[PDB]
């Protein structure tokens, strides 16, 4: 059964993960699905094990 | 069954994880269906087991 | 089952998570569904076990 | 069953969690569904054992 | 069963994630459907293990 | 009349100032004129003031 | 009259002096006429004021 | 009058000074006329002021 | 009057300065007339002022 | 009246500066008159001020 292994070495690191920026706007929007993960290292790992699942990621719905 | 092993070595890290930054504006998200996770070594795991189960991830609704 | 090993060395960490600012806005969100985890070393884990599992990740509704 | 087995050494760390900030704003919302853990080692857990469990995580609502 | 080995070695980074940004606009929106994962060494894994599965992405919706 | 200004800001430092090591050996000299000064920061200051002075270092001398 | 200023900034340094090392050997010198002087900052500074000053050096002599 | 103005930034330094190193040998000399001087930031200065000054330095002398 | 102004800005320096490395040798000499000055950032200044000065360097003198 | 402005911006430098290698050998020298200056930035000054002056730098001598 599955292995996620990762090994990582660095001296340095400098990451910047999600920005979002608004200035006189509207309705912005990042709507993300899964995790956010942010690192020197980052890992994001998902399961799912069964039958009919949905995954349904919207930025916006606008009904009448 | 499934093994996450993460190793990490870094001497130095800056790590700057989810900026939101509205100035003026109307209506701004930053909607994330699963875990945030900020780190040096950063790891998000997410199992579900089972049949018909659902992930929605939405931003914004707008009905009348 | 499963194994989650993380292991980290680092000398120097800087870690910021998240950050949500607003001047003069409205209706500002930062809807997260899972964890915030925040750390120089960060692990979110989650386990859903069940058929029918619903995980529902919305920033704002506006009905009428 | 599981372990989640998480191994750090660091000399130092440096770590801000979540930051909300305001200023002439309305209506700003940081909803999180889950825990908020924040450490130079940062852990968070969750485990829903059972059928149709539901987790929910909204900003805000607006009915008439 | 399958093998995610991931080694990294580098002596410095830096990694901009994901940037949105706006200016005067109007409904703006970066939908991602699964994770988001932001590194000097990143992984996402994501395992759906059943029959009927639905993954649906959508930006926006507008019924009348 | 003069100044020896010295100014130092650092984080660490490791310093090791004179090694002098043997085995099996004979006749091993180490001979400094002046002082041996040893630090993080380390100053050696010497006036001589005056006519006919005589600075002299030898290791060792063998007459018969 | 003549100004020494050294100013420094370093967050790290290893700094290793002087080293004489021997195995099995004889009449082994390390003669310094002036100082050792052996820092992360190291200054030395030396002023002969005179007419007919003598500096002499020597690793070593032998007469009959 | 003259200024010996040094300035220096470093994040890291890593320095050897002077190595002698023997084995099974005969008669070996690091005669240094002035001063040894070690570091990240490293400053011999010397003055001599007058006339008919010698500078003297030698390694080894063998008369008979 | 003269200045001497060094300016350095360096992220990593390795520095090794004088090595004199014997084995079943004889009579070696490394003979250093001034200073001997090692160090990521290295400055060193000599001043002879009067008439008739001498600067004498010899690795070694034999007679009968 | 002169000036030895001397500016340096480097992010990594290496240096290896005098280096006298024996084995087996008779009479090996490495004179230098003047100073060993080592560094990634490396500055030697000298100045000799009167008349008559003499410079001499020999290896070795070997009368009968
Ligand atoms: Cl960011
Ligand atoms: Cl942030
Ligand atoms: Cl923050
Ligand atoms: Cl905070
Ligand atoms: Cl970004
Ligand atoms: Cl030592
Ligand atoms: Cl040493
Ligand atoms: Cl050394
Ligand atoms: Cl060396
Ligand atoms: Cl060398």
């Amino acid at each position: 059964e599955g292995v996620l292994y990762v090994g990582s070495k660095t001296k340095e690191g400098v990451v910047h993960g999600v920005a979002t920026v608004a200035e006189k706007t509207k309705e912005q929007v990042t709507n993300v699905g899964g995790a956010v993960v942010t690192g020197v290292t980052a890992v994001a790992q998902k399961t799912v094990e069964g039958a009919g699942s949905i995954a349904a990621a919207t930025g916006f719905v606008k009904k009448d």
